[PDB]
């Protein structure tokens, strides 16, 4: 029947736009793992040289954040809509 | 406007593959940047003998999976798109 | 009416799109300075230990995701068209 197959099919990219904002939280932790890392060996480097650039992430980090955001509260919106459809 | 409908879930399952390839491609950078950065906080332990190690592994791992889920999502939405456009 | 929300549904998926290809962009740009400021390390490096390592190349990946990024953004454009279509039908 077309309109149960037309539920079907936005719940099922529902689940892709929530599997999306999961993968971007996903990035944000391993890009703020490098951040910690290279600037770390950015200041033992310095140490070092003396004995004898850093990297920020932080602007691209809340973008990321917003985006995960965004998007889980288009899911949310997204599963209304389709909640209004079924209702019909 | 059935047809409209089925190009449109065309269009938005064309993305999701797109998606799911550039999580694929930011897996294989994030694994490019981990070898080097442990390559040379390597190279830095021993020449201060003369640092944290970067672990990506749980979130490649996620990703890796996100990717998969991705991908079977759009044979699951294809599938769902047949069945509208074979409305009889 | 059921069209009335089909027709929102695919807006609403169409802000998601867009959104994505906005978060492939910033990640893209993420990547470039890590390159950067790992690939100025590595240099500093070498020339240390030679005064007294790979190169992180992240170009094909970097391209790939350029290319993502402008994909995704044409396919809101023209889901945009084909949600006008429905609107008018
Ligand atoms: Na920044
Ligand atoms: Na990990
Ligand atoms: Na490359």
């Amino acid at each position: 029947k077309a309109i149960n197959n037309i539920v079907a099919s936005f719940s099922s990219v529902n689940d892709a736009i929530t599997q999306t904002a999961e993968a971007i939280h996903t990035v944000t932790i391993a890009l703020n793992k490098i951040q910690d890392v290279v600037n770390q060996q950015g200041s033992a480097l310095n140490h070092l040289t003396s004995q004898l650039t850093y990297l920020n992430l932080s602007s691209e980090l809340k973008q990321l954040e917003a985006k995960t955001a965004s998007l889980f509260q288009t899911t949310v919106e997204l599963q209304g809509l389709i909640d209004q459809i079924n209702s019909t």
